[PDB]
């Protein structure tokens, strides 16, 4: 009478066993369900990141309020321009019709394991940011996305 | 009148003969059916993958119950990410909304032959825990299953 | 010449010659070092473990033959090695053996080797 | 009907042999497991290193209790720096912000084989001190390790 | 209606001949199977390894049933180092948690021709060792074979 429901895990499925017990907690496996982007090995990891972030503006020498700024530019500038710059030079920020200018080396240095994956943080906001830019302007990056 | 069976190994097919007597023992070959899997060159043996749990669960330095848990998070996190991975860099394993930091020197190192083998052993369980998944989100992994 | 009528397959260069086959499987008995009644066995499973993988495996490595629940582990050297003029020839003496074993197991299951025959 | 086990020594393998006798006592040969490190040339001896630790701390006129503290200094001091210094020298210890100076002669002199072999007791210490350090760093020491 | 079989010899094989008469007994080089690890020079000769051991225990002076022992600790040795080591040295056994000093000049001296002949004795022991241990722990030493 009862339609059947299959189960996620059968009592056929071969689980792995090491001196005779399982190796997987089942129990919690079901539960456990994190983010793609959390577990990715194309992400730096918190630790590194906030590792560069506190790195970057105790380099740069300014307080927690301004350097949000910074990490505004800095994203755009890594839109337009590539994830891999020369350590000796700049990178620029506008403040209206003027160029501000920081050092590129507390930021490619510092970034671990690279700065790819350290600016891969920003890939949500960075994809937003060019589709609301391209709502009024034909803008298409050079160097992909901040990724 | 009787409608003939055929036999499984009749008594024209040439077996294998060394200095006049045969090299297989026919009483027992039918008999032995075992498992495509345990017998298989892409699965590590398991006196390898007995010889990386404890070398990683020692390396790491955590309880037979905390144990577990961890193959738990490993095995998702060579869903998402590959099984040649960089030895010196680690694996993350989600706490909730905190990340844990584990070395991936014991892990990629101690697998023999290679991790790939060794991962290959939570192929059914990878498979049941992708589709799972895959019924609640378009949940679709970079780097194959944990093969 | 009209009364000459061999086999297609003793005289065929596929298979290993049978002073060669001799010549390693008592070669592999003296490097197992294991008695005469046992050794069959043992080309049981090596028959069976050369169907699902090849005939050209690591010669530093281990295959495996099934008791149960309990794998028991082989070296592989005496085994690649010790077979002229190469492991395939050697192991193509299994072929008719190998298509009704696989004959016999594909009616009570869905198996296919991943590496087509003992050949 | 036994699938057989292959023993680790075969009746087939060649023992060396002087006189007719083997040489080598196979009925603890099996037993006989050393770890890695212990049987080492690229280690000093444990002789050697405790004829290193007391000719040093004699040297430097200190008690058994400031001595450790000596040594924390010291390893670190030879991450950085190379084991190969001057001899006619200081190392130095820091106390937080106030140099504390020590001899270089103690200790190239008085280590044997060499320094080397000496400060490679050191080295699994020196990679857990790196890898703790280098989590709230960009650290990278000039000379490697300690060893 | 004979099937011919072929002689290893021919009657048409030149033959080393001086002075009309040839100079091998082919009576007996059939006959003359040795093993090829009897008649390499890549090992050393009996004469000179029974000259090696009794020297070697001699020099050492202790009996002939501990000297076995002493010959398991140097195999295992000359696995992780070389055998061109240090002649004004000492090689190391362990006696479980303690280790034990053994002179290296008895050893590298009264070796003919070189250590290395005299140690490939251990060669197919060596070859067991490793692979009895390789298959509880991933064990490599640094200078390949006892050879």
């Amino acid at each position: 009478h009862t339609v059947p429901r299959i189960k996620a895990i059968t009592s056929k499925m071969r689980m792995p066993k090491s001196k005779g017990a399982t190796v997987l907690n089942l129990e919690h496996l079901l539960e456990y369900a994190p983010q793609q982007i959390d577990i990715s090995n194309t992400r730096a990891t918190q630790s590194q990141f906030d590792t560069w972030y506190e790195a970057v503006q105790l380099a740069y020498d300014i307080g927690e309020t301004e350097m949000p700024t910074v990490m505004n530019g800095l994203m755009v500038w890594c839109i337009e321009n590539g994830t891999s710059p020369n350590i000796n030079g700049v990178w620029v920020m506008m403040d209206g019709d003027e160029q501000v200018e920081y050092p590129l080396k507390p930021i490619v240095e510092n970034a671990k394991p690279t700065l790819r994956q350290i600016m891969a943080h920003f890939s949500d906001v960075a994809e937003a940011y060019i589709e609301m830019r391209n709502k009024k302007e034909p803008y298409m990056p050079r160097y992909g996305l901040v990724r």
